[PDB]
């Protein structure tokens, strides 16, 4: 069936919440067995797992802090040990930071890069090691990587610039087990990371999340916000057999937003 | 069992859909449950075989002859399209021509032969799609990995013609906003068609065999490798990809 | 000590009677190059620019030529070598702006814009290759609205220029066989009549405000809180067409001030 | 006209390669120059002498630009010694070769610590110490985006960060009229280049074959890169701001 992952096994970093959980649920709905990674949210992780079973697929929830390379090896090893194999691996887990360059401390740089940049690099490494031939790797970026220059968004933005460079090359290295590497580069997607940002990137903590959401709904010429489900559908296609001939590319899923 | 990206009750139009990538897109949209207008200019034989193929898998279709180099023919194309199927939801600009030659030997005639179809015709094919399309609709334009990624010698004219398209789709996506119509491009790499064979010179299948190893996946691009990306984009699920050139080259260098 | 001068060199700038072309031409003159000031409709300003270049101690001429007519481009490049003996540098600067929603764009309008902005630039670049000294320089002019900024009702202009970008990448390869560099400059918000006619539309109400008012408003858009001036682009161009600019070859440079 | 009289510039790793070319070029153009080394004081001394030789002043300052504390001292001592600083070139980098499967946490940390994190904080300390209307230059690679070389994923990543950095840095440094740009060198003949012509014969034999990458049929030398930095950091380069300039002479 076009678009489906029946008999495929997937892993998603940070799939208890946000775009993570919509991806896991969508791969599940598409036919794949889902390994749902969290670090701080076992409760929402279990809801995602149960939601996937309710629709007919299988899922488990493994805790692992993807800032820790040993916990990533354990994450993938345990994935393989439980479902038998891994076809698909979506590096989703990341954090936002906001600040003028003059006020960025070492501690803020390392927090962001450990997860966004370094953590995803090793999620990709262990993905290649653990993946069936024909498999899929997805990494997660930002339209603030190349397309939008928000002031005081340097640290986060470069953390993702590094992801764009990695995928192009990764798709070369990974071709030797016929694994395709792409990133998705979401724009404003309604999650707690979006609401934490809109507050700092609008003249401005005095507006309800609802109203910053309505303001940003205008940036899109479709007159709406992006949603986890929007980015999930694009990851779904990429990780299908039909999305094969997209390789080494970065897809921006923002809606034509300005 | 959930079936993604299906186009039942939708009508698609695909310029240049009797031969090559176009024919694969027409059929692919036909497989995903779209009624299809198959445009041709010179290949009525081929266009009919395409119309046939799409009825075969249980969707409706018609061939329409039209020179997308002629704006009056573009108007009449989209008119007949709406006359027959009563609506159009998806318009795909595929029709294109290749050119090869050092800037020094390029003529006014050769520039105009290429930009007439691959740039101007595509822009008016999109203008008529915006006017004839329904809200929630889909415009898809065709480019080339040569537009920006790859700098192949003696390929200026052609890569020019498509670089215009990359700019068009970004701005169009804002314009087509007021009918909630999304505009994107597919930028194919070397895809196995008559055109690829025409310019694998710069043993049709021997030169093909060379090109298999440019992609890390060690195989050529085939017309259906692009069709399936068009399929996702002109689905509901593709909506949040907008004003974006997708390069479909397999990772080719 | 004295970097990126153009002494002994000859340059041709298209549409160097007004705006960017004029300051480009003056800059290359400032830098020691003799300058062919092309124009199509502005012959008196073309002469003021020649006199300004002559006045700062170089030589220059004004040649009428419509870069929409290719034989007028061949004739332009012929006359320029006939008059100065040679040509090292060729700046494709001539273009027009168009505002309009796809729905309202006409054949006559599309052709108006593409014939000067694209076809024209292409053939300036063709005759430049043919007429130019080895080690020479070709520059074409794009816009930051070609890839960087997506502005509504700006499809036709933006596309006319996106072609320009693709062209300079491949032109660099073709033109390599005479050790000629081809780059482009993408200006963004440069105070000229083109900018004033564009601020009218891309501004909350537009004609309600003087052109200075709209200008003063655009100044905030830049991290350097000022507008772009033609001199800002002429400076980048002067580097590119210098001997020292050589290892920039095949790129589009965006000279917008870091602006949005 | 492109000159730097009364200006002071700092160049990280300007003892060797592109750096020294840049340090020597900013001197040629009238800048006084702080020459930063971490490992190579003997070359650093050569560069200071050369800049004294052509009629500008200079000083060598040891600082490992992996330690942020040593970046702080370097910039403090620079404003100490010359009593201002206009221009700051983040140059110091390293190269890494390996399939994604083979890359270790220690290699990534050796690469990012200097190429990405180090440069990030040189730019912070550049902005904190720099005069108004000043210049920050950072350093990438045509491998960040334009070219995709098997087994180059770490180096390219390290430098793709940099491209995003300079874009936003240009906005933040807009309160002190400071422009921020990266040059993205291609194959430039230095100690790092001979290192990976091997992995990707004699050096001269690998240089001769690399000369054909460019449509100008030349391999690329420090002076090529240094010229473009000289322009960006001159008054005339002001309108180039927030941009990645790829100096590969059109190569490959
Ligand atoms: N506007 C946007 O939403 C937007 C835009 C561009 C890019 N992105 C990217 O899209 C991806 C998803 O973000 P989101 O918006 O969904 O954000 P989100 O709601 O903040 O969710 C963050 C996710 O990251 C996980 N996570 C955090 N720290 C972790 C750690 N040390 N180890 C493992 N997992 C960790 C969280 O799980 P725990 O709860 O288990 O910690 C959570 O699942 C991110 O990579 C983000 O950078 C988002
Ligand atoms: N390597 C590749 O295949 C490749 C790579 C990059 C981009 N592309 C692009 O993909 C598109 C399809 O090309 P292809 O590769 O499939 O080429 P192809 O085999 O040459 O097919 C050309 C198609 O264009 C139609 N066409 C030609 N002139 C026309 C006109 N005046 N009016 C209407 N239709 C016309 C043809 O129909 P008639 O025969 O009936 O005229 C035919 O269906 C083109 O835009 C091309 O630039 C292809
Ligand atoms: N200003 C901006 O903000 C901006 C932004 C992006 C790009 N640009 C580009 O910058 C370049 C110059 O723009 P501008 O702003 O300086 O424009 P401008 O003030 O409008 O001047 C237009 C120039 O075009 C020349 N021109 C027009 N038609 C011509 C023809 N048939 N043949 C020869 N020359 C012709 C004009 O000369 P005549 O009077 O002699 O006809 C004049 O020199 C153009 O390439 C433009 O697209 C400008
Ligand atoms: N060379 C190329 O072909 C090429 C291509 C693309 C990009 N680049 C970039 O160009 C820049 C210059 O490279 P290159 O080719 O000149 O390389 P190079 O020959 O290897 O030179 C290395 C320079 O880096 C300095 N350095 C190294 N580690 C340092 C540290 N911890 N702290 C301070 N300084 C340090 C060195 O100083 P000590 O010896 O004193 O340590 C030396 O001056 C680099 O950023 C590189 O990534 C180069
Ligand atoms: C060096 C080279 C040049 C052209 C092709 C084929 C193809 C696909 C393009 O890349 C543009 C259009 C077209 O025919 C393949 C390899
Ligand atoms: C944010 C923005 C950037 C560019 C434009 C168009 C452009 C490039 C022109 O051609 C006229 C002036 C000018 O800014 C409009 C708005």
């Amino acid at each position: 069936i076009p678009g489906r992952l029946d008999g495929k096994v997937a892993l998603v970093t940070g799939s208890g919440r946000g775009i993570g959980a919509a991806v896991a649920v969508h791969l599940g709905l598409l036919g794949a067995k889902v390994v749902v990674n969290y670090a701080n949210s076992p409760t929402h992780a279990q809801k995602v797992v149960d939601e996937i079973k309710q629709l007919g697929s299988d899922a488990i929830a493994i805790k692992a802090d993807v800032r820790q390379v040993p916990e990533i090896v354990r994450l993938f090893d345990e994935a393989v040990a439980h479902f038998g194999q891994l076809d698909i691996a979506v590096s989703n887990s990341g954090v936002v930071s906001f600040g003028h360059l003059k006020d960025v401390t070492e501690e803020e740089f390392d927090r962001v890069f450990s997860l966004n940049t370094r953590g995803q690099f090793f999620v990709a490494r262990e993905a290649y090691k653990h993946l069936n031939n024909g498999g899929r790797i997805i990494m997660t970026s930002s339209n603030t990587s190349r397309d939008f220059s928000v002031p005081k968004f340097s640290l986060y933005s470069g953390s993702k610039g590094a992801i764009d460079s990695f995928v192009r090359i990764f798709s070369k290295d990974c071709g030797d087990k016929k694994i395709t590497v792409n990133a998705v580069a979401p724009g404003g997607t309604v999650t707690d990371m979006f609401h934490d940002v809109s507050q700092h990137y609008i003249p401005g903590e005095t507006y309800t999340p609802e109203e910053r959401q309505k303001m940003a709904a205008h940036a899109s010429p479709l007159h709406r916000n992006g949603f986890p489900e929007d980015i999930a559908r694009v990851v779904g296609f990429l990780v299908s057999a039909e999305g094969e001939w997209i390789n080494g590319k970065v897809l921006t899923v923002d809606g034509g937003a300005a």
